[PDB]
């Protein structure tokens, strides 16, 4: 079965498309490569389709049934909510793409009688039928990177109304059913900071261990009618109300099966046999089905005492070695059933024995030290597509502030500290925008936050020792260095003197701002001051589910 056919339709933007980077007065004290960022556009779709439109061929054996029996059992423990229309409501973010049938996300937020009564009639459609595919829109997605340029990805949606429904019947479910299901392989559940433990005290578990990423190719794509039924199957073990096991079902064969796809003039583009990228159990599914397929290949390889580590569409294992030529011998295996599971690699994967040389949702596991000379271990990636897209976000407002995200998910590293905070803090200032709470993306979901908050946060999902960590590792700090040679942005001498600069700056404002000088510009002093403490952000993924809290 083919991913997706297509009527040669073209995939059209919404709204003007920017591929060269805005440069404003402030973007030079940034970056000065300004040709080695872009953004994509619906310009580089058709290159995008080819890429993702193949046929699946499907080979499964008892290693599979055996680990979805298991998955199932477990799944049957789980007792999940239907939320109310108002609940539902509460969860779609401000600025979500409004319905084709006359209202916006705010009319959702506002519980408007035009928006209810539609999401009501949505409702009713659902649970009386279940064969009529339901319509989804297909766009190219505007995203920054830095030259090596990548195609845009595709997101498919459907109606603000179905949204709204999916919440109703599966919210509860895609938050709770993963954990219970997945145990602590369910990536999803740990900030940051109880990631890193988890994978050293998992690395450390093993008497000689080996480990190793799996990325599939076009993960999305390579979803089968049978895997998002086999989803389905494993949500229908939970204890549900009648009227939510008949929505799940009827949500599973009009919408997450398949469905046609139209552009955004309205013009029917083509139809789609895999995953959608942008419904609420995107992320649910896409961990299900790696996790089974993943420990299902672990047997067939005859991986011993294999540690899963699974979100979305990213895996790594961590197991026994049987010595470096077996082992190699053995990524193959695993290679194979992976493949005959229908998800081949786009990179061979490498077996690793140091856990930091294991690369996974572009980060790596690295180490420096804290205040009392304790070695500390902490998250870090390349910085490149951080900055590219700081540099995008210095010149033009977002719809998401991936700085802010960045400065919360990686505040122990280098990079974030000196330039991203630095950098940031400034502008803030300059414009007296302290307080203004910012939108931004953790786990897929969206947040509104107040930077002023910066602290508290990062004392809870990091604890004290991320504001001072010193002693970084070689190969870290050149990593970074590099990285800003190579996109011209100021050396890291440079932004301790500007540091230096916002930390008094900030001093000077007292209150809030005082505490986000003290603590988050600590490691720009020589002489330090004494840091002292300071009186559902980690249950699931919800990446392209249309979900916000405040
Ligand atoms: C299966 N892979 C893993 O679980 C992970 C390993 C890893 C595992 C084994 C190994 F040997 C080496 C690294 O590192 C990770 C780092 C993060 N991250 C995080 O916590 O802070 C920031 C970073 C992060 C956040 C969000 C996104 B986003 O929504 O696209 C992102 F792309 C990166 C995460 C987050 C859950 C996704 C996941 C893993």
């Amino acid at each position: 079965s083919m991913s997706y056919t297509w009527t040669g339709a073209l995939i059209t933007p919404c709204a003007a498309e920017e591929s060269k980077l805005p440069i404003n007065a402030l973007s030079n004290s940034l970056l000065r490569h300004h040709n080695m960022v872009y953004a994509t556009t619906s310009r580089s779709a058709g290159q995008r389709q080819k890429k993702v439109t193949f046929d699946r061929l499907q080979v499964l054996d008892d290693h599979y049934r055996d680990v979805l029996k298991e998955m199932k059992a477990k799944a049957s423990t789980v007792k999940a909510k239907l939320l109310s229309v108002e609940e539902a409501c509460k969860l779609t973010p401000p600025h979500s793409a409004k319905s084709k049938y006359g209202y916006g996300a705010k009319d959702v937020r506002n519980l408007s009688s035009r928006a209810v009564n539609h999401i009501h009639s949505v409702w009713k459609d659902l649970l009386e039928d279940t064969v009529t595919p339901i319509d989804t829109t297909i766009m190219a997605k505007n995203e920054v990177f830095c030259v090596q340029r990548k195609p845009a990805r595709l997101i498919v949606f459907p109606d603000l109304g179905v949204r709204v429904c999916e919440k109703m019947a599966l919210y509860d479910v895609v938050s709770t059913l993963p954990q219970v299901v997945m145990g602590s392989s369910y990536g999803f559940q740990y900030s940051p900071g109880q990631r890193v433990e988890f994978l050293v005290n998992t690395w450390k578990s093993k008497k000689n261990p080996m480990g190793f990423s799996y990325d599939t190719r076009c993960f999305d794509s390579t979803v089968t009618e049978n895997d998002i039924r086999v989803e389905e199957s494993i949500y229908q073990c939970c204890d549900l109300a009648p009227e939510a096991r008949q929505a799940i079902k009827s949500l599973t064969e009009r919408l997450y099966i398949g469905g046609p796809l139209t552009n955004s003039k309205g013009q029917n583009c083509g139809y789609r046999r895999c995953r959608a990228s942008g419904v609420l159990t995107t992320s649910c599914g896409n961990t299900l089905t790696c996790y089974l397929k993943a420990s299902a290949a672990c047997r067939a390889a005859k991986l011993q005492d294999c540690t899963m580590l699974v979100n979305g569409d990213d895996l790594v294992v961590i197991c026994e070695s049987a010595g470096v030529q077996e082992d190699a011998a053995s990524l193959r295996v695993f290679t194979e059933a992976m493949t005959r599971y229908s998800a081949p690699p786009g990179d061979p994967p490498q077996p690793e024995y140091d856990l930091e040389l294991i690369t996974s949702c572009s980060s790596n596991v690295s180490v420096a030290h804290d205040a009392s000379g304790k070695r500390v271990y902490y998250l870090t990636r390349d910085p490149t597509t951080p900055l590219a897209r700081a540099a995008w976000e210095t010149a033009r407002h977002t719809p998401v502030n991936s700085w802010l995200g960045n400065i919360i998910m990686y505040a122990p590293t280098l990079w974030a500290r000196m330039i991203l905070m630095t950098h940031f803090f400034s502008i803030l200032l300059a414009q007296e925008q302290l307080e203004k709470a910012l939108d931004c993306q953790i786990y897929g979901a969206c947040y509104s936050i107040e930077p002023l908050d910066l602290p508290q946060i990062i004392e809870r999902l990091h604890g004290l020792s991320a504001f001072s960590l010193h002693s970084y590792s070689p190969g870290e700090i050149n990593r970074v260095a590099s990285c800003l040679r190579k996109l011209g942005v100021p050396p890291l001498r440079v932004w301790r003197h500007r540091a230096r600069s916002v930390r008094a700056r900030l001093l000077s404002q007292g209150g809030r701002a005082a505490t986000c000088g003290k603590y988050l510009f600590n490691w720009a002093v020589k002489t330090k001051l004494k840091l002292t403490p300071i009186p559902g952000w980690f249950v699931a993924g919800y990446s392209g589910g249309d979900i916000y809290h405040a």
